[PDB]
């Protein structure tokens, strides 16, 4: 109990940090979520909130507007680990607490996306932890499922399509498609792994290391029905987001890289029976 | 199984909706969620809808402006449940005309479960139900607990306030607050309750019937903290939220007149043991 590495999570009522207060848990982690002061009435926030105590976490109340506040609330753990809507510069104040309280083991900025050093208020966030001197492991390298795999890739909708649908170029871009809570678990394991400290984390599950038409296959073979298919090339392709799809499905910039096995999640952490995406397209039929 | 009562809850994501949705499948009912067309990328709501899937609720694709997709899904239950936010009333116009159409439900529950507005857009609900001879069941009378009592009854935070309250007249005006799970849970049990058919049931559980003075001493006993207490006369507090307030607090509208125990839910169904105030804020300790 004494033993049990400590874990603050900020942003703790976000997609993916809801996820990860849950795997600390899960992991057995003493395990705290930054509860910032409310900006509105705002019933879903406050219940997820008060939800993660019935499971065992503590809520520390800290704003970033109040330095003070946040030094108080990292002097109470081993680890930090952000998840911030993508206010990634906010973890700049973040930063600064850290450094002055001088006992945080490690600290996991909000990345979880494309490897920004590869391509940002991210980097700008890298350098200020490694100015400060604070260990860190950043966790990169995969798509969300449920904002790539449910759509079979298709913007402005998180649901398969029911006839047609666009492949970018030929679909046959290898990208990396993973359930949220496996990138969660995967940062639950590594963030007190000491084979990751300062180091970069790749979430690429070898299974899951898919083109777009594989995944739209996975999916035709589910359903048993073929889908309509229009290619649209790089030129037609050049909204919220374009640009973040041009680099995974035109260029490619989740898998034009090779990783190594000590840096690769799935790899470091065999034990985590990684969600495949035959099996979480299952819910949508 | 055949004899499980078959309802849709349209509404099935939202606050009250998505209990109802749980409770419904707890008592056992062969439960249908109405799934609307996305309106936008929207991750917490298109995964709530289909986290419904794996408790062994099926999803019904319909929408509000396509008459005939609203007769299809109303003639696969028995039973419908609205419940709409609080413009979003008067969208269960439609739901009444399909229903009127399809000739097949034996119950309607339109989005009511708080103040009786018998004593605007909920009567205007109701005429039409009446008028075209639909059986219904109104729930009313409580304050949800989130609202009202987590927040001591404060405006704009939904927390207990840390010193300072204050207390509407001498807050000695008898309010009903009731957690949200026990309101659905006493929805899912008096659906298709043949004593309830065409009936208002009340939800006034006994020992949670209060006034706001009451309330904040189960607090301050809790903490141990007596809170300074700033009275605000009925002609100082004196837009829509404020009238609500205005109504409960100062008019007693939700505890003035007394319910017989055919038409309360505690005594119909004595079996839920609801969550008394005591109870249910202790999860802000
Ligand atoms: N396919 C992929 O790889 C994806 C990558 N990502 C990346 O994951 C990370 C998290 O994104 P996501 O989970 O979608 O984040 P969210 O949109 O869910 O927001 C996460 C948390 O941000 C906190 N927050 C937002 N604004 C502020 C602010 N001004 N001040 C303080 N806190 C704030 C809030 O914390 P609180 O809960 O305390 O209120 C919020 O809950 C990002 O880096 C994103 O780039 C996200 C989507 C897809
Ligand atoms: N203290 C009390 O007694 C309380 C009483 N209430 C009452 O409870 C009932 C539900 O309120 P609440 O739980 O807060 O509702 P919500 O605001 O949480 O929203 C409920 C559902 O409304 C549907 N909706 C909204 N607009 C539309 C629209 N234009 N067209 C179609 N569907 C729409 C959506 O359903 P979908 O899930 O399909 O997307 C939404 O999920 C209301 O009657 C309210 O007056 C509510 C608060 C306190
Ligand atoms: C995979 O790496 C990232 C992913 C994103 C995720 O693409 C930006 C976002 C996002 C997911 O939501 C994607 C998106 C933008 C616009 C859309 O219409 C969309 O539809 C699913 C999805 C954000 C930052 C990243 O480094
Ligand atoms: C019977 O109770 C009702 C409650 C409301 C709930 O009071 C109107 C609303 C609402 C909850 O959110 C309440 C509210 C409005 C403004 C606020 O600042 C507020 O702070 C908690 C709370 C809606 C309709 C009702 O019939």
């Amino acid at each position: 109990s004494g033993e049990k590495t400590r874990v603050l999570v900020v942003g703790g009522t976000g997609t993916m940090g809801r996820r990860i207060v849950r795997a600390c848990l899960a992991e057995g982690h003493e395990t705290y979520v930054l509860q910032q002061p409310e900006t509105r009435v705002d019933i879903e926030k406050v219940q997820l909130l008060y939800s993660y105590k019935r499971l065992g976490a503590r809520l520390i109340e800290a704003s970033f507007s109040d330095h003070q506040s946040l030094v108080s609330a990292v002097k109470q753990v081993d680890i930090v680990v952000a998840a911030m809507s993508g206010s990634i510069l906010v973890q700049l104040k973040l930063v600064e607490a850290i450094k002055e309280a001088g006992n945080i083991k490690r600290f996991l900025p909000s990345e979880f996306g494309m490897d920004p050093s590869r391509m940002d208020q991210k980097l700008e966030v890298r350098n200020a932890i490694e100015a400060a001197g604070i260990p860190h492991t950043y966790v990169v390298g995969a798509c969300f499922a449920a904002y790539f795999a449910g759509n079979l890739s298709q913007m402005g909708t998180l649901i398969p399509p029911k006839k047609k649908v666009n492949i970018y170029g030929d679909g046959n871009v290898k990208v990396v498609y993973v359930d949220e809570d496996d990138i969660a678990e995967y940062t639950a394991k590594t963030l007190d792994d000491p084979r990751t400290i300062n180091k970069t984390v790749y979430v690429r599950p070898t299974e899951n290391v898919l083109t777009q038409m594989e995944l739209v296959q996975i999916w035709e073979k589910l359903t048993g029905k073929e889908l309509e298919k229009t290619n649209i090339s790089a030129n037609d392709f050049l909204q919220a987001g374009l640009g973040h799809f041009y680099h995974i499905f035109y260029e490619g910039c989740l898998t034009d890289h090779e990783v190594g096995d000590d840096e690769e999640a799935s790899k470091l952490y065999p034990d985590v029976k990684y969600t495949r995406m035959d099996e979480y397209l299952k819910i949508f039929l």
